[PDB]
């Protein structure tokens, strides 16, 4: 698994995960779930000092695609086709917690849901449609 | 207009637009359209060297929300509720061109579409639902 090589330091984390302060905290391949931390920097802020929605979406993209990748054989690859983002509450600079769950693992499509929390509240959700 | 103050250097560009290399190239408030450049850095790349979908979504978020903001009175504010992103073709590090159009400007909701191109091809599209 590229993913499990990545977890034990034997393959590179994608640069974008570095940029988002992404750190995988939990995986459960039988439950079909995954958890990652993210860091919103002052660089990701709108004029009023909240995190831009799109930047939250990049974290949701990461957690959902990571979960899908975790399930793949070597040689298979996760490609996200659509990502629908709902912005629920404002986020501030600092840590966030991303949680992904597989709603369906198909032969070629996976439907993933992602939730992003900060300070114990949901700030944004996602639905990802991914092909493999 | 906060937006037009921002264009002539008399108000701060949001930090996130800096991060995305965002530079407004065109506005047409009667046509209801707006155009911005974006720069994808090596920091926004997936393992295979293409731009992460979510990072493209943050550019789509910027162009669509910018267009909405351009139309607002002083005191009014643009808040994106949902953003649906479709990923069409892979992008590489470098310049991209974001284009926004208003499909509807309501009393409290604006429906915006965004398209992101690189090297003359659409890489991603968006639909934003925004409240004011």
């Amino acid at each position: 698994n590229y993913f499990s090589r990545m977890l034990r330091g034997e393959a590179p984390v994608p640069a974008v995960a570095g940029t988002l302060g992404g750190v995988i905290r939990a995986v459960d391949l039988e439950a079909g779930s995954l958890e990652s931390d993210y860091v919103a920097t002052d660089a990701f802020l709108n004029p009023v000092g909240q995190v831009q929605g799109g930047m939250l979406g990049a974290m949701l993209d990461d957690v959902t695609a990571m979960l899908v990748t975790a399930t793949l054989e070597d040689g298979a690859s996760c490609s996200t086709l659509n990502l629908n983002l709902s912005f629920l509450r404002p986020a501030q600079a600092g840590l966030l917690r991303g949680r992904a769950r597989l709603e369906r693992r198909g032969r070629n499509v996976c439907n993933v849901v992602g939730e992003l929390s900060q300070d114990g509240k949901l700030v944004a959700t996602a639905t990802a449609t991914c092909m493999v």
